[PDB]
């Protein structure tokens, strides 16, 4: 089956598009569905930048049994935009907070950006104190637009 083409819609929270760039297929391309879970990733992972941090997004293949084509149809759901309301760590018996907080990106108060916690993430990481880090985005119960961002690490 070939791709004919990738037809985008739904709530994209005016990212249009450089989700239209992002779903670009090459002439005479042929459909691969793990080429789609990347494409559904890699817009999730741009939206994410954004704020909107539970997006949904669902593909749908259009077949044309006479062409033997593929048309895509992905649907996009940005969701909510959430900010910041605290950034935690948790785990760090010897590290003082101070240590670590020096190395966030992310700002309390402002939009979420899944790439400004990812740096804080790798900058803790580059320190060696820790075993693991991981990160935690969570909802905050009472608050329907805040999220708190969770470092989790062992020493």
């Amino acid at each position: 089956y070939k791709l004919s083409g990738v037809e985008v819609s739904g709530n994209l929270a005016g990212h249009s598009a450089e989700i239209e760039q992002l779903t670009k297929i090459e002439p005479g391309e042929l459909y691969n569905g793990t080429k789609v879970t990347k494409m559904e990733d890699d817009i999730k992972k741009l939206l994410g930048r954004y704020g909107y941090a539970y997006p949904r997004v669902q593909s749908m293949p259009e077949i044309n049994d006479a062409d033997k084509t593929v048309k895509l149809r992905v649907n996009v759901d940005a969701g909510n935009r959430f900010y910041v309301r605290k950034i935690r760590f948790e785990g760090n018996d010897t590290s003082k907070d101070a240590v670590l907080r020096r190395e966030m990106r992310q700002m309390e108060g402002a939009w979420l950006g899944s790439d400004l916690v990812d740096q804080g993430k790798e900058r803790l990481n580059r320190l060696g104190f820790f075993e693991t880090v991981d990160t935690d985005t969570q909802r905050v119960p009472g608050s329907p637009d805040q999220v708190d961002v969770v470092y989790k690490v062992k020493e």
